[PDB]
């Protein structure tokens, strides 16, 4: 048995077998009082500290969220909704330890995606006790408010200030500061890394001051704040806000008022109701998310990242091959995960009035112009390709290019990826290529179990990518340095180098998507 003294009392363990070895898994220790009654959309309060033992033996609740629903019975999307059940009370997180009890080891803080509206730690494809095992750091999980709860804006109003959620992952940095040293851990060694919505959390993170000093350096997977759907502007946050109040029979003209109105509906009420306070949404809609609150956030965060105002580290940034083609299946004509999904040049036109609803005309003819030049004029898939790539150039490609070269540009080592190997268990069909969110099996080391079905030269590949993310969580630096690999040259804006993943040959080549982003980072602003 295994106990540890944290600030706040006693939490008991649980002993994993993993890989003819152990890990200590401490799942599920509350981080902040719960955010019920009238701590409804404020930040998080400090835990009141307890005599007993807290058992962290399971994982807590989710936080509220709509889960999704297009594909009953299909693990393609099932493996995303929760699996534990809903609750407000749902500030936990996760800690996994090597065995046996590490000296001083570095931490990796996980942050998981879900648009900002959905999302939990304790996804199968998060689980931390791979890399405890293999690696010998610490990984760290928390849960944190999403949708409404998590980020309804009434800005300057303490009642409902924003950025809950953030407070949330803020509060449970801070928690790992305060006790991680008690389970062996070096709280100066403290890595951020999250994917998609946690991607761009991290990035906000780094902006953020109230969190400069509770990590080391960050990792961003398919996501930075500067992609459109992650931040809210003040304005949309309030209408978006008396909308749902309007939905709810919650208008008052005390601002005030409304929010203790809000306080006394249901969960679901809201939960409900998240979906049309935005009129015409589209697959990327994030109907709450980040704002300028003038305390996480103390500016616009464009301009902070683009006059320098972060904090100087290390950043490890990459994308995949084919991000957009998952939100092609949650909306755009003609487009199926039950057939090849060829569609014509007119169905083309209708997808990019799917996602860019507000768009001028003459907006819709400039893509349409710059993603069909045809390499091959005959061949079919031409249009489904465009599209795919339209919405991942513009949704995470490009902003995390854009990220990435201006970070750079004060000094720190920054290092690209683009991940290019489609796993062998993917359960979405093939035309989908290599989806947002499928690299995450990869990181967490769930091909190094032989008994998982992955082909060997997954294992080879996620062994080696478990390398380079603690090699850049412990020193800075995503090498793998002893199986004659390729050297991972870091990402300066003068050549902009960056590092493909795949199984058959890691290569080094420059200037990701430089014309297709040129035009998403240039000229399309303008339009
Ligand atoms: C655990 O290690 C720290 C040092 O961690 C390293 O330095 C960080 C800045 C960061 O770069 C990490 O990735 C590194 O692994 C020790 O901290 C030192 O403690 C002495 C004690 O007198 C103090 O004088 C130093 O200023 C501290 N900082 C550094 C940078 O040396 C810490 O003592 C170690 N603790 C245990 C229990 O092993
Ligand atoms: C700001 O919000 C208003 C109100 O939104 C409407 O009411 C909400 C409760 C919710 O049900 C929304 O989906 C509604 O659309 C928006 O004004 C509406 O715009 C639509 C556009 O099709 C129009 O048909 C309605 O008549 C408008 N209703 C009112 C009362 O003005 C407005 O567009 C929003 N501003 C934005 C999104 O910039
Ligand atoms: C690919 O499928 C889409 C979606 O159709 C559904 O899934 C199919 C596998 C099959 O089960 C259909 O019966 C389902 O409706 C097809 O697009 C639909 O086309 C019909 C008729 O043209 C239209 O009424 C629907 O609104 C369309 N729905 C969508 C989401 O586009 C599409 O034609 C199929 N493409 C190919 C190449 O087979
Ligand atoms: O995952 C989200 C939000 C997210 C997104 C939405 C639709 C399709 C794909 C991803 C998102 C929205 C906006 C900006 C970034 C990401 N919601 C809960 C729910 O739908 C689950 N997701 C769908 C799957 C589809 C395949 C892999 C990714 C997850
Ligand atoms: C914690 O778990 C142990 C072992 O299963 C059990 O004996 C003990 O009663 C539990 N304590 C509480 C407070 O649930
Ligand atoms: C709104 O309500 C709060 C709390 O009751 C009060 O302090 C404030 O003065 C009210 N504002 C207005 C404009 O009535
Ligand atoms: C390097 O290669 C050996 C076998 O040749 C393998 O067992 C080991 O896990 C590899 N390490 C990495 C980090 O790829
Ligand atoms: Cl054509
Ligand atoms: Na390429």
């Amino acid at each position: 048995d295994i106990i540890i003294a944290t600030k706040n009392g006693k939490v008991r363990g649980m002993q994993l077998t993993v890989f003819g070895g152990t890990v200590t898994a401490f799942l599920g220790i509350p981080y902040a009082q719960p955010p019920l009654g009238r701590l409804r959309f404020k930040k998080p309060q400090s835990l009141t500290k307890w005599s007993d033992i807290w058992n962290a033996t399971k994982y807590a609740n989710s936080c509220c969220q709509n889960i999704d629903q297009s594909f009953p019975g299909f693990h393609g999307s099932e493996m995303w909704n929760p699996n534990t059940d809903l609750s407000e009370d749902c500030l936990y997180l996760n800690v996994w330890i090597p065995a046996p009890k590490p000296k001083n080891a570095t931490v990796l803080i996980w942050i998981y995606g879900g648009g900002f509206q959905t999302g939990t730690s304790s996804l199968h494809v998060y689980d931390g006790k791979f890399l405890a095992r293999v690696e010998r750091v610490i990984v760290v999980s928390m849960n944190y408010r999403v949708g409404a709860l998590g980020f309804l804006a009434l800005p300057g109003n303490p009642e409902a200030p924003g950025n809950m959620g953030l407070f949330d992952q803020q509060l449970a940095l801070q928690w790992v500061q305060k006790n991680i040293a008690a389970f062996g851990g070096n709280p100066k060694s403290v890595t951020l890394f999250g994917e998609s919505a946690g991607a761009a959390s991290v990035s906000l993170h780094l902006l953020s001051p109230g969190s400069h000093s509770l990590f080391t350096r960050a990792i961003l997977q398919s996501g930075s704040f500067n992609a459109p759907w992650a931040v809210t502007s003040l304005y949309e946050a309030r209408n978006r806000t008396l909308n749902l109040a309007k939905l709810t029979g919650c208008s008052r003209e005390n601002e005030t008022e409304i929010i203790k109105c809000l306080r006394n509906k249901d969960p679901q009420e809201i939960l409900l109701n998240e979906a049309f306070v935005v009129p015409y949404g589209t697959p990327l809609s994030v109907n709450f998310g980040p704002t300028v609150d003038g305390d996480f956030l103390t500016d616009m965060p464009d301009i902070l990242l683009e006059l320098g105002q972060f904090k100087k580290t290390q950043i490890l940034v990459g994308v995949n091959k084919d991000e957009g083609t998952a939100f092609l299946v949650y909306g755009a004509p003609g487009f199926s995960k039950d057939n090849n999904s060829i569609i014509t040049r007119k169905e083309f036109q209708e997808g990019l009035k799917i996602f860019f609803p507000g768009v001028s005309e003459f907006g819709k003819e400039s893509i349409l112009f710059h993603y069909t030049d045809w390499v091959d004029d005959q061949r079919p898939e031409n249009y489904r390709e465009a599209l795919g790539d339209v919405v991942g150039d513009y949704n995470f490609i490009c902003p995390a290019l854009e990220f990435t070269k201006k970070f750079s540009e004060w000094g720190n080592n920054a290092f690209f990826y683009y991940f290019e190997h489609r796993s062998s268990k993917l359960p979405w069909p093939e035309w989908m290529g290599v989806m947002h969110g499928y690299e995450i099996e990869f990181v967490f080391g769930l091909p190094l179990e032989r008994r998982d079905q992955y082909t060997k030269a997954e294992e080879i590949l996620s062994r080696s990518i478990v390398k380079r993310w603690a090699n850049f969580a412990k020193y800075g630096n995503p090498q793998e340095t002893q199986n004659q690999s390729t050297s991972w040259p870091v990402f300066k804006s003068t050549e902009q180098k960056y590092l493909t993943l795949n199984t058959e040959s890691t290569r080094i080549m420059t200037k990701l998507r430089a014309q297709q982003c040129r035009f998403w980072t240039s000229f399309f602003p303008k339009v």
